[PDB]
């Protein structure tokens, strides 16, 4: 079994992650940042992980610290769950069309952090996705992928080929990471 | 079983489609537009569909009306055959090299029409592929992919990375759509 | 003697080639594509080959498949006829002026496919030469030279220095290939 | 079984290839060019081939002749091992992230040579990878992929999306070719 | 008979050339610079010369002095062997395709040194061809052709039309010079 | 025998041409324009023609009328001497290096006038070559080649690849035409 439980308590946040790589998309995410909840639920579900995330942090400041602590904890869990990485596909990639948006992610697990994020339209460096709760600043997308890659110790390449809507651009990237991971972690029959 | 029979009779054309998603590439296409017959035969065959298409239309005008009515009928059949889309991979993509040409298609079935067509060389907006019968104006390629996507209610992204020969560029795109669909419709074991 | 007979039967076409390198320009070509017949007759004749080509293919679609299958079969015949390539000039080149057009070809037989096609005016990527029969799309010129080179296993460099008329540009290139081959295949007295 | 043994003895080199497409990555390569040994070992291993390569050539001149003769022999072996290509996926592609580098390869086996190599940074046309033995001039990468494609009679498209380190750029391309081939040669269950 | 033996002993090198213009390509070259050995062997052989070159020089410094002294000695031998140049074609030219590379040389013997070298890609001014022995700096190509022309007292025009690989670009130029010389030195029957 | 005698008497000039295509370069030219005498002597001699030209014209005006009448008469003689053009090479080309200058000419005899003149440096449109007699305005070079081609009824393509000295540029073009004609008129043994 490829399960990990990570507890991460900092001055800024309190995180619990329970991750199973060999899941059916049983996913529950509650961080206090509802758009981030949606993105991590999409990630767990499209990866066919079982994933629970419970995070409380300093959202009076903004989402950044909670988002980052969550991504660090989640990456740590992914790395621990992967163990020796013996017998897995190792390489994975996925294209995700979302209406006008096309995103792609490619991964190499096998143990050296690296993240390359390209093609995200420049308006996403100062876009806010806002509802009735704590908002999500899309400039953080890159930071989430970097933190994941750095703590899981994997190579993660995330690309936006084109798109316009910041919700479509963001969600397609999270889904692309998710399906790339799904393919990479699967047993390689050879 | 994931089969559909569509009959579409308009002022301009008369179409019958019999489609099975779970096929072995048993394909017979007769539209009166032989290059289109070739492209739809390539599509059915590379998708591992069973597909029969019988169309008669107003080819004295040109192929456009028959091509469009056929693509609408075929997309309708694909949507009906997909039913609830329960348990399928949903996402699919395929690269197709054809000598100098590289084409790509990515699909998301799961229920909102969208089509993005990019990178086709500009000479394909006024190219004719002509033999001894009704010719095929390559400007129609985009129209075929749009009509398919709109009537199957799927997201279809078709890209030409590079190429020169209009037959290679056209056929690689039809084949790319076909293999992307093949992957997307397949049962997802998870 | 440097003779080869190639029969090539595909789903798309039926080809018979009889080639003698040591000929007097006794040439008969019938492919169902009369401008291609003219170009291959010019090639056989200006190479001082004896050449018969009988091809029937799917010209209801367009000339492409028949043209390509013919060029593959012809290149195969050229390679077989050349045998060990012992004692031949190996290198050949020819300039062909045709009114306003100047074309050139250079060849190296001795056994590694390579084709470089340069300087053809851009209007030839979407030009049609049309008469009362199956038309010829000049974009195919490059494809013919590539298929020949790849199946004869020779280096073929075809250049258009300048020109305007697509018939002159096309015919001068076929003639240039023909005279370059003629020189390359001839016994080298040293 | 899909095995081939090729012996190729030229004025410049002496090659023996034993190739099994249906392997477990049992790979032994010795050419006298240790970086090339590494690249061909990566290729055999990531393709899940069993592969032995023993080559001795004129490395006093430089690696080029031995590298080229090896790639020709290896491509010949791949083509022979593939036989009729009945029942295989035929199409394959793979993305390979290697730290900062992202490379891609796409293949079509089914029987016409073609190679398109794009996006390799210009500094790789005059880069040397040098250790204590015979060095490797990265300008040869393109030549290796061309020779492989031409002798296996396949379409091979190799792309560098981006990268900096010439070892990462080179190794990611060899690995991408390897995983694309792996997917293409696998039995297609349909 | 058109034979010359040149001995050239300098502070830097020791050269012996035996040249016969009316040869069969009986060629033996040993300079201590194996890529140069290969280029001069190609030159002698493609010119249908009989040629022996034995050179020892200061290769601890680099190949330059030995290469230059050899080219001077060889040019001197070519000039002496040509004698009165009575009854020869005088003018010669040759195109040499080498995979992606096309090179050309044109010569006028009849008695005034001149060398024009054009079209060599700029990367060849700082490229090294390196094996297990003394390497070859391609910037020297021009110097070799200049030294040959100046000491044989001939006009030599060497052109690279296009190419990429520095070994193909260099070898095609040496072969082009060789076949141009072959044609120029041959008896003119008129 | 391929001989012609042309007498051309106009208001401006009096011309006699005796031409033998199958000559040994027995050439005598006297037009009253000594640089033109030199160019036509070079042409006759390098073509291996036997050629006598006696022209007297209105050189008080300038050389133009005499030069043009001579070129018309000479072209007429070349056409008449060629007769049916049965059994000849038909195509000919020649490169001529002259110190810094490289010129080329290509010819097709077989019966439709055409002349393309390219690459002559712009300073040759207003250059004078002057001695102690009637001078030669190099702008006339093009006119001479046009008049020759038009009256012999041949395709003549003359190119200057590069050069500086107007005497070298002019003389290399006349010599290139001469050697191209020599090759084209020779019996083709096939
Ligand atoms: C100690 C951490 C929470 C710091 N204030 C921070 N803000 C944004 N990124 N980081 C590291
Ligand atoms: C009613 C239809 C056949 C119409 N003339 C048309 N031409 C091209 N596209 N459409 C919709
Ligand atoms: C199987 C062949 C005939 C294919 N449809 C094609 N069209 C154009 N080139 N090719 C290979
Ligand atoms: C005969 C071969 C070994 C030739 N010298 C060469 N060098 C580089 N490529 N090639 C074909
Ligand atoms: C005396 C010679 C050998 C001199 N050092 C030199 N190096 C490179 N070219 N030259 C002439
Ligand atoms: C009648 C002729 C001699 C006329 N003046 C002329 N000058 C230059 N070219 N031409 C035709
Ligand atoms: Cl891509
Ligand atoms: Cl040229
Ligand atoms: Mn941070
Ligand atoms: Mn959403
Ligand atoms: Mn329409
Ligand atoms: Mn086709
Ligand atoms: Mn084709
Ligand atoms: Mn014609
Ligand atoms: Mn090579
Ligand atoms: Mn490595
Ligand atoms: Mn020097
Ligand atoms: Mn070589
Ligand atoms: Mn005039
Ligand atoms: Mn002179």
């Amino acid at each position: 079994s490829r399960r990990a439980r990570i507890e991460r308590r900092t001055r800024e946040s309190d995180i619990v992650i329970e991750l199973d790589l060999d899941g059916t998309g049983q996913v529950a995410v509650d961080t206090g940042v509802p758009f981030y909840d949606h993105m991590l639920t999409a990630l767990g579900s499209h990866a066919s992980f079982d994933l629970t995330v419970r995070a409380t942090g300093d959202v009076e400041i903004e989402a950044h610290h909670t988002i980052e602590d969550t991504a660090i904890a989640l990456g740590t869990a992914l790395g621990q769950a992967l163990g020796d990485k013996r017998g897995i596909r190792r390489f994975g990639d996925a294209f995700i069309p979302m209406d006008e948006t096309l995103a792609h992610a490619a991964v190499d697990l096998s143990g050296r952090p690296y993240c390359v994020h390209t093609g995200e339209p420049d308006h996403l460096q100062h876009t806010t996705i806002a509802g009735s709760s704590v908002p999500y600043h899309t400039v953080i997308n890159r930071h989430v992928f970097e933190s994941l890659a750095a703590n899981a110790r994997i190579a993660l390449h995330v690309r936006v080929l084109y798109g316009r809507d910041p919700h479509h651009i963001t969600e397609a990237q999270y889904k692309a990471v998710a399906r790339a991971l799904r393919q990479a972690v699967e047993p390689d029959p050879r």
